[PDB]
């Protein structure tokens, strides 16, 4: 179940940044194999230049590009334990998703600092602060706490009470709450839709990496 949610969310997140460099991906299991768009992604989210890409089609060219990306990531303190260029160049689905996660964590989440609390725990504390006035919300994690969509709706309402009538909402229609939050954030906050409501609500514990990714966009949009 987790691969499907991460593929949707991680692909949308990458595309929210790649659009700023004039390109998009479609199929995350194949569209980073040559390293070219992976290098582009890292340039957009960091503001730093990487070495010139190699546009040759043979394998050793792809290895060279992917290493530029992985070595850059490692220069930023990310310990790459189990990911190497070979896996990424070969289209390994698990490792590709794992690599995009460490990028999301390093560049979207790591530097979030809130009341002396950083990264995942800092983002959670931020969510807890912003949803405090809503008694029908209890953020205690990045999975089951978000299943009914009220959390997302409350984050929006807390910053932009003019965009959503929060008082109307309740737990009975969790599909609709998620879709409402996502449509509003897309149309008004420049945050693309990154979750599938149906995947989320009908999984006992939805994928926390996907949820963190999407929630981190709200953090940055409101900062």
């Amino acid at each position: 179940a987790w691969e499907k949610q991460q593929r949707k969310t991680f692909t949308a997140w990458c595309n929210s940044h790649l659009r700023k460099a004039g390109t998009q991906i479609e199929n995350i299991e194949e569209d980073f194999r040559n390293g070219l768009k992976l290098m582009l992604l890292l340039e957009v989210i960091s503001g730093e230049r990487l070495p010139k890409p190699d546009r040759g089609k043979m394998r050793f060219h792809k290895i060279a590009n992917v290493n530029k990306a992985l070595d850059y990531i490692a220069s930023k303190g990310v310990k790459l334990v189990s990911i190497g260029a070979e896996e990424i160049v070969d289209g390994n689905v698990k490792m590709t998703l794992g690599m995009i996660w460490t990028i999301i964590l390093r560049f979207a989440i790591q530097d979030i600092s809130v009341e002396e609390t950083s990264a995942k725990e800092g983002l959670l504390l931020w969510c807890q602060r912003k949803t405090a006035p809503y008694r029908n919300v209890n953020i205690q994690n990045f999975h089951t706490s978000w299943k009914d969509g009220l959390g997302l709706c409350a984050l929006i309402h807390r910053h932009r009470p003019d965009l959503i009538d929060y008082s109307k909402l309740n737990k009975d229609d969790p599909i609709g709450n998620i879709n409402l939050a996502m449509e509003i954030a897309e149309k008004h906050l420049d945050i693309p839709k990154m979750l599938d409501a149906e995947d989320i609500v009908n999984t006992p514990k939805p994928d926390e990496r996907a949820i963190m990714t999407y929630v981190s966009c709200f953090y940055h949009a409101f900062a």
